[PDB]
């Protein structure tokens, strides 16, 4: 009534918005043509490891997409609700929420779960997207990060990244990574920090060649966001090793 | 209906109303002119910093603004919140409101946060403004500080500060700053301070010229406030230096 | 003066009787020739990895070793100790303890931390050795390991393990391992198991064909204890993977 | 008795075995000559600054030095008195201690304060010496690194660092430090993690131009270990900016 | 509905009913024409100075007025408030209140802030007012104290005060006052009492000829309530001096 | 039986090793001649002011003094000790201790209480003194500064303060302060950051001219230590005074 | 709507159902004509004497009064709303309740405080009156005492008090006291019983001489009650005194 | 061994170093002639008067007394205790202690029960004497005030006090009192101050002239101290009434 699906649930469902799997680590990079994310798979509830393969970046919408780092039960819920609420403001309003608009609503969504938050089950969300109403289509992308009781932030560095190994991915960065660049040069040196992260972090582990692991990365551009094969991956992080 | 946005809200929408990303300093300088902000932008959770390039300075409406100390993630919302409060009075009354009134809302909204304040989430604003109804447009500039428990303080002394290094900034001008000036040595005195802050207290760290991380003002006077240029800030802390 | 080195801190020096580099996982088997012990080389305090070249397995004299596991640096400081008391004997008497001897001093060592175990700090160890007094030198090999309260127990089940990935290598071994075999079967088995309890264990993560991280060995036999080298290790583990 | 000064008031005057001014990171490379140690020079109580010149790293012996980081008081005198504890050493025996002496001394003062570690007054330090007992004179170069619970730990990667910066500075020399180097790289390598240390690290605070405050360092080799200039520094950390 | 304003909030807008800067002392004296309010004006957060020129005493209205010592953010609310209900109640009515009408409101909003109080945040007003209704013109001046639990009670005795230095200054008046005297003359006991009472608290701190510092003051009479003027009270407290 | 008077105790009378009158403000500055510490008088239990005429500062020996800030009670003993450990050091050896050796020892007994510390009974000093030994007898004066677990720290910018009003008088210095000065123009800056700390700080209190109470001074140089004149300081305070 | 004041408030305005000013004792006696209440005026919070002349005894309606012990604030607005209870229930019925009636109404009144009660702030009352329905007009003074709870006592024994020093006063009375006497032999036993009450006990305090402090008195008779003059209590405890 | 008795229990008879009947108020006056000491003698174990004929002030030698305020069980041992060792300290080095010994004594006694002060059971004393070596036998008395924690003051203004009401006194004394007067004048206001205590304490009550109840006193002069006559008080006592 205000076209915020999740209002909506506010007023008729409220019922919808180590003890359980938690987090990893997923980092964020700014590039000549948009932006991307990539992010680790392993889920580890305690020291002991709980899967391996579960995707922690998902595309929000048509030029956005954003990683959660907290326990995966309430990031996977709260993401699938984020795309929703942009979906349906669409629908309803005919057109696609400003970026600011998309981010704010997300913030308002962590806002939200600040109670849990103070009581160990935290998640803290990383928003990327191609700004269709940047002046410079060049920089046009962007990273916003976020708080815990919901403060929205802009990333005007090139990258971030959140979760166990983010001190260490954000620390490869500060070397490995330069301004405009290729989304290859990029997604390389995502995988490479990703690479990092897993090395001071057994809560992370990036790519393991052995056992066909492969982070899962999000590109988003002047055309839309688009999902990365599990190719241009693997024969990128063999590429980086050594 | 009663002109307050945040009333509206109040009832129509109440879901408004170092676990993350801590405080830094502001000061407040009064002038022949107007009176100004001047706030660092170093954000620091932990000991660990954050963010350096953080606003915590705001144009509330177009004769007054304020900064805010405390938890970033509450400080915003409840700046971005004061200006709609502000602006919609606005377009309803056709009028502004008082400087007087400006303030006593900024202070309920800050009760309003006593709760989460006596929880570590606490927030503190400084709030600055040209007195469009004052007797002598000479002294027309003011300050004004806060509680936490939302009490409203007069400056009455031209100058404030508020932050973890706001004791040393104060003491600091307590010497280096002299009433009717400039509003090129005044927004000097509050570079100053500002040094002397980030000395004594590594929570702040104000301008660091081997970065480009500079200082964010804003002054006001009877034409309006806007807000100082990067440029008129960096030469004018390599001024400071020795 | 009852030719303990032990005894005789006790009384002339007692001062010598996670916030701190954790373990990690130690399998032991049991083979025609004699015995060996293989383990993880990860101390991880807290999520994050301290260190990814600790040797936790160590010979503690002529015909034994052992691998503990828990408080890297009350474990050091143990096993060390427990060596000394062994040589010391062997000085005194001229001879060398039965291993049933060694196995009671260790336990006896391990009774002594209990206080600081019940404080966290606790520490386990595995001992291992061809037992020069056995009759049948054909299950010359043994396994010991302990209890937290100081208990003594007997393998009886060809290879046993300790850390955090025990339940798992324990797991493995259920299904990878059979009775008299090679020392080469046998240091095959544990490299294994020792490779799967880094799959279910974020703590232990075994051979790192990419970072040169192998898994640390040792065997005893009739002709004594001695480490396997770095050569018959990754060689080794390349064969397993796969 | 046993030509441990420490043994000697352990008997004769045991009593000489955030409230208060903290610490901040140090750093260790190892390289062709021999090895360096480099330190901040902040002491915080809070986040407040309670020192900005506080030397960090002092020289123990002829051939070996060490920085100790946590509660200054603490470890001032812990290191004051492993300095005694070795010098005594010497003039008993009439031969010096061989570093593995030196370090398991340092050890067990270290032991020696885990009670006070427990409650808050915690200190760790880390040591470095050439070896005048290593067979290959080429890296004779040592770093040791400790535990609360006074675990002895070896470098064997070249560098090493400890302290609130110590992820941050670890990780800027995972990319900018290379094995055997000049005395004048290393030094360089040091500082300059010592400055991305600052970066990302309220607590430390770096190289700072402005104020004339520069890195503590010191060198050790075949000639011995001797502190670094003023100048060599200052001049040094100029060429890293940038 | 009952001309009360604060029961129109109560039904209709609910949300109006150290950690902070602190209170002060305040005085009270009974004389021939009426009576009046001398108060500090140091406001003290810890054992550190807020401020040094915050009014402590109001005019509630015609014919009264009233100091609050507490918690300043509380006690500010409140006394606007009470003002407004006094007010309020006239324009409605037609009439004024009682003075003991006022009083028993007064009480209530106090006993409203019980709840804040058994919390910290408590704060205690003391009332004066020219009894319109009293039979005899003469001791028409009146002194109301309060407790936590909103207790209202009589003077009686023709002076009052509370805050920290209350103590003090009731006993300096003890000596100091006398019935029936000029409205100099109190004024002159009440600026005294009030001198004694910084003497004997760091919490208050009156008079301070060297800063410029008076304490502030208000008489009321036939004629209504009066602040004393900025000059009536330095040649005030001059003459005191000595 | 090592000359120090202190241990003679520990040995043969052991038992010589806000609830009661605490503490206050002390600074200290280095000059031309020597140096020299001045501090308020005011003993505070509570907000409460216990006595205004206290001496903070006391003479040590021939050529040094200190200053101690922390529970009164404590803190008197302690100095009175310090002056002996002193003075029956010298009547043993013949010679006075090094100005190096009176700080070791001072930090030594504070180490001591460090327990009261915890406690809340805390207590730390300010030594300063002329440094007999040293090389330019220009900057022969020397400041040195306590924790609280006993650690000793060198000035080395001509300036400090201990109390409450610390960190206000440190900040006036360093701004009303410049080295080398005349031994009237130091205790001129002293009476003045003295005047500062007394401003934001209801703890301290310095220079009241209407009372009779001014700060109490002490100065050293090569001729010794001299306790500066009750004339020499209100005519002093006098002249600061605008 | 059941003619109960109270009850009105319970359904139209709910919001009127040692931190502060303590009680005293009070005693009741019963007699040939009527009954009589007195009790002491000193209200102690602490050890501290808070106020010298509160009344404590109030008549409630034309024949009955009653003294409550106890918080002073909670007791005052308790009697003043029991009185009000009472006159209403008349004005509506037209006639006035039952003494009966009236005791179990102020019953009720107590039981509601129960929750304050249990939280320190609790109160007690003593009800006495001439009961204009009792057979015996001789018999017909009454006296009912309370619990916490909300019990109703009857006295049945001429005599009783409440307060610190009831158990004092009901001693004497014990002995003092005799059945059917002048409302002058029992306005004289009260005071008496008034005066040991005091002697025992620091909190009560009855008749001083040299302050002027008087007991406060009152007599209900088939005349109804009346508060005994100040004339007819000093001139009768000066009779007391020896 | 020093002659102290204390210390001799120390080693030969260590068992001699509101639950139970607490203190009251003691005065302290200097004079032309010498000094005095008067206090109440009511003791109250909670708000219960436990004796009102308790002496609290002791003459502990021929030129001095002291009076203690507290535990009536602790204050008495102690004070009987400190009158030995004062008398055998003359027995055996035949002459007297300094007064300053006699003080520094008292207060090493004082520091022994900081054990018990803690913990409820708290005493301090208030220590008078004519100083047999002051130059002016004029302002021969003199008046010591001590800590908890044993910390020994002196007097400096002529009168101060002990107990609850010693605020009340000491505020008193502040008005009635002047220096060098007669040991009539000084009697006179200390049973003054001793009046007002007992008008604003009910843990006090002073001059009681309708039980007999008449504070204790003693005054000291260069002939020694003598107890005041029951009859010098009482006669002076009503003089001051009115």
């Amino acid at each position: 009534n205000l076209s915020s699906f999740t209002d909506y649930l506010r007023g008729h469902a409220p019922e919808l918005l180590d003890l359980a799997p938690h987090g990893t680590t997923i980092v964020a990079l700014t590039y000549k043509g948009g932006v991307l994310l990539a992010g680790d798979r392993r889920a580890t509830q305690g020291n002991l490891i709980a899967s391996r393969d579960v995707e922690k970046v998902y595309v929000t919408d048509e030029y956005s997409a954003a990683g959660i780092a907290g326990t995966a039960g309430i990031a996977i819920e709260l993401v699938r609700l984020f795309a929703v609420e942009l979906e349906h403001y669409e629908k309803i309003e005919g057109v696609p929420l400003t970026f600011d608009g998309k981010a704010n609503r997300l913030a308002s969504m962590v806002r939200g779960n600040l109670g849990a938050a103070m009581q160990g089950l935290a998640v803290v969300p990383l928003l990327v997207g191609y700004d269709l109403d940047a002046d410079d289509e060049s920089r046009a992308g962007r990273i916003v990060s976020y708080d815990v009781v919901g403060g929205r932030y802009e990333e005007r560095a090139g990258y971030h990244a959140v979760g166990s190994g983010s001190l260490a991915a954000k620390s490869a960065l500060k070397k490995i990574y330069s301004p405009d660049s290729d989304e290859e040069t990029a997604l390389r040196a995502a995988i490479e920090s990703l690479y990092d992260a897993a090395d001071d972090d057994s809560a992370t582990g990036g790519p393991d060649l052995t056992r066909g692991i492969y982070p899962t990365a999000v590109t988003i551009t002047q055309a839309g966001a688009v999902h990365v094969s599990e190719e241009t991956t693997s024969e990128l992080a063999r590429r980086i090793v050594a």
